[PDB]
């Protein structure tokens, strides 16, 4: 009897965000731009599809399921795009257009893409935007320090890999999610609704390209990501042993096999997979509140999608 | 007859300010924190003495003169102060926090102090104090990407030369000194007279830093700065070569005596000195419409000592 029992597929959802993402896509080419010829071509490497990206997605369908009468939600893609961009070219300095363009560049471009979305935020106009992306990039920052800090670390806890999960980038993806309904003047209950959405979503993500690193580039760095630490909580005493050692020396390549063997054994990509599933409901069950429409159904899709991959 | 003739020196300025100065750097140390111990140590390293800088001096110093009746002068020159430290972090990659703790920790405690500031931005709850600061801040990472465009670019010129100083350097004090009007209350014309103060200041001071470079750090990594430029521009057929090779390759140091003596045969640090002169000038006049206090003599002998080493 249910004609729309099917979850929306991918392709559903990119064609029903297309205009919108267009116009992100474009915003953001004309934001991109300075007087300063060298910001114009890193940018252009960076960014100039960058609205054409699951952030901008995200955004974009959050504000369209809240029934935005604005483009206020474009400006507001490409503020969050802006901030993944710049939170990236960081990143890759501390661990490319680091490789291409030198860490020094690639340094100031990412500060460039920082200050112009807080530029973009002020003509939004709004003090509480402005509250939550401060607090929301500050964040941010907090957890790519603990994630340096957890690196060679085999003591690192699951609440602390969670906590850098969370901080890194879901965060980002909640503050999407909530601004969407800030944007659109909606309830305490509608905004919690859709912040907690976003949280989940970000969650599921990470958790996902953490386990497809495995299924070796975190090993080779010494990261503690819950599939290697689980591995090693659960695998015999010479398994744990090698696992410790890859963790705190590097050396991990020179035991592959066993210790992929190690997470087999132990079921760890398995209780990683899970942890993934469980996100991706709880994201689609912080959805109740909201409206029916084709852009609530294109969000519940897109949580079905993040963890496709891993079932 | 006037017994008070003489500008008022710095004893006297940093005695009058020091109370603020003193509760500047103790919010400084409290707004350092955070749970991460990386970034509490970093920042313990470049921050602990924050409040006590000149950038601080002239934000509170600023603010009294314009008979501030808050503490909001204290967020105000904490905001300005992380700012510049954030900056300053990430121009040591580019080109030290970094040298002891790693580009990668340097970049993201920026990072951290940055977004920092903008949340203590948003305490001040205040839509023009975030337009000013976001205008400034792309303004200095666009100065830093035109600096770095400028390294070994021999065809740099004065104009050039004087935007990199503008953005990179004066922007912030420019914006320091207009917030002190804002958090006040000012009049357009008292507004006007603050920024163009501190811009003038700002200026004068690295008119000065770039003097007493030579007075060679930057020769050595192809800078081209004014003396240097003013000197290959006057200089003779062989000197100016030897400049212009100079930039492009960095091997400067090579022909370090005879460079100094072009330098000093064209007047080049001269001509850089007069200009220094006036900036600071520039920068007292500006405040003619600014009430009498002891705190506006301080602004005055601020700009007095900012070329006292010069002349
Ligand atoms: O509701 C707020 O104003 C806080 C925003 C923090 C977040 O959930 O992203
Ligand atoms: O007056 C303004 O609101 C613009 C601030 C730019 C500056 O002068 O620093």
């Amino acid at each position: 009897e249910n004609l729309y029992f099917q979850s929306m597929d991918l392709d559903h959802i990119l064609s029903l965000a297309e205009p919108d993402m267009l116009a992100v896509n474009q915003l953001i080419q004309k934001q991109v731009n300075s007087d300063v010829s060298l910001i114009n071509q890193l940018g252009f490497y960076i960014v100039n599809s960058g609205g054409k990206r699951l952030r901008p997605l995200l955004t974009v369908l959050a504000a369209r399921a809240l029934n935005i009468q604005t483009e206020q939600h474009h400006t507001l893609a490409a503020i969050i795009e802006f901030i993944h961009t710049a939170t990236l070219l960081h990143d890759d300095v501390v661990d490319t257009a680091n490789e291409v363009f030198g860490n020094q560049a690639s340094v100031l471009v990412g500060d460039f893409l920082y200050t112009r979305s807080f530029q973009m935020m002020v003509t939004l106009d709004s003090m509480r935007v402005m509250q939550i992306l401060s607090d929301a990039t500050n964040v941010i920052a907090e957890g790519e320090v603990l994630q340096l800090m957890n690196c060679n670390d085999p003591d690192t806890t699951e609440e602390s890999y969670m906590e850098v999960i969370y901080s890194k980038t879901a965060r980002l993806f909640e503050a999407a999610t909530l601004l969407a309904g800030v944007l659109t003047k909606q309830s305490e209950a509608i905004e919690n609704a859709m912040q907690d959405y976003g949280k989940y979503l970000g969650t599921a993500f990470q958790l996902v390209d953490d386990i497809m690193d495995y299924a070796g580039d975190d090993l080779a760095e010494g990261k503690p990501t819950l599939p290697l630490l689980y591995a090693m909580w659960h695998g015999n005493e010479q398994q744990t042993a090698i696992i410790r050692e890859a963790i705190e020396t590097g050396n991990g390549m020179d035991n592959l096999t066993p210790i992929l063997e190690t997470m087999e054994q132990t079921g760890a990509l398995t209780y990683t997979k899970q942890q993934a599933l469980k996100a991706s409901q709880q994201a689609i069950d912080a959805l109740s509140p909201i409206e029916e429409s084709v852009y609530k159904e294109a969000l519940i899709g897109l949580a079905h999608i993040s963890v496709e991959r891993v079932a």
